């Protein structure tokens, strides 16, 4: 296709000196030609004695990506950025330890808001880790645990036509970004990613504070298809301190923990 070039390979050496060094907590980087799936990757390491903590591992290709509760990701080569972290958990209390996805998500939507032109409406973060903009689903976070780790893995759709992977897809191309450069994002992507983080672990209030206000699901009527296959409608009111999404269901409180939301008019 015409977007083939579009997608320039990544360059590995330049990734690597902006973020590893003096100043970075990044440990470790690899670009990989193809994977079946970043976060089964490092989560294979980390099974054999690794020490995954501040390890970054992103992929050009994956090939059998993996979603939340079993679903698929989809990809093609070099129309995504692809990557999944390690990061040391054990040292922070279980009840926060959903507020780590929740700063991913927010880590991945400013990396990128910026190269927007004009930000179009629904643009923000949906409850759990969906990336939107324009109603269209930008980033997917997946987040799986290895004790004494947790893998967070990013799926950003840079020049990933939505035909390629889901009817509710959209990419940076395709919000007019005419010729995003994935070596830039992703390195600011890991910067933010690094911030949110350290936040995470010293329980800093802006990490709460900046997901509200970036949140399209807290003040929405909202139905969340729960595991199992009910559904219960509502209206989203808040993220508690576990980051549970918390419902009004006609006066009466429904906290979740984990499900699939669709925003409602
Ligand atoms: C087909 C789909 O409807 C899937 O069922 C669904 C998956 O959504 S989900 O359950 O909320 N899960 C996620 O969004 C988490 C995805 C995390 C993927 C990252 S990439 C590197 C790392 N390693 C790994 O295997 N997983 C993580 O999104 C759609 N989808 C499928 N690829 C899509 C696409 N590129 N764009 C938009 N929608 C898509």
């Amino acid at each position: 296709t015409d977007r083939d070039r579009l997608r320039p390979p990544l360059d590995e050496r330049s990734l690597r000196d902006q973020l590893i060094g003096a100043g970075s907590g990044w440990r470790q980087l690899d670009v990989v030609a193809q994977t079946g799936s970043t976060n089964a990757d490092l989560l294979a390491r980390a099974a054999s004695g690794a020490d995954i903590d501040g390890v970054v591992l992103i992929a050009e290709h994956q090939t059998a990506g993996r979603g939340r509760h079993g679903r698929g990701w989809a990809a093609t080569a070099r129309a995504q950025i692809i990557l999944s972290v390690g990061v040391r958990v054990v040292d922070v209390p279980v009840q926060a330890w959903g507020w780590l996805s929740l700063a991913a998500g927010l880590a991945v939507l400013d990396s990128v808001a910026p190269l927007i032109a004009v930000p179009p409406a629904e643009t923000g973060l949906k409850w759990p880790n969906d990336v939107l903009a324009r109603g269209g689903k930008l980033a997917g976070i997946l987040a799986e645990v290895a004790q004494p780790f947790v893998v967070l893995g990013v799926g950003l759709n840079v020049t990933q036509a939505p035909e390629e992977v889901d009817p509710d897809a959209t990419s940076l191309l395709d919000l007019g970004v005419a010729a995003p450069d994935r070596n830039r994002i992703a390195s600011r992507l890991l910067r933010e990613l690094e911030a949110r983080i350290i936040q995470w672990r010293n329980a800093n209030p802006q990490l709460a504070a900046d997901y509200r206000a970036r949140s399209l699901t807290i003040g929405s009527r909202v139905r969340v298809e729960l595991p199992g296959g009910q559904d219960v409608v509502g209206i989203a009111r808040d993220i508690d301190d576990q980051g549970r999404l918390c419902l009004d269901v006609g006066g009466r409180t429904v906290v979740v923990s984990a499900g699939d939301v669709v925003h409602l008019r």
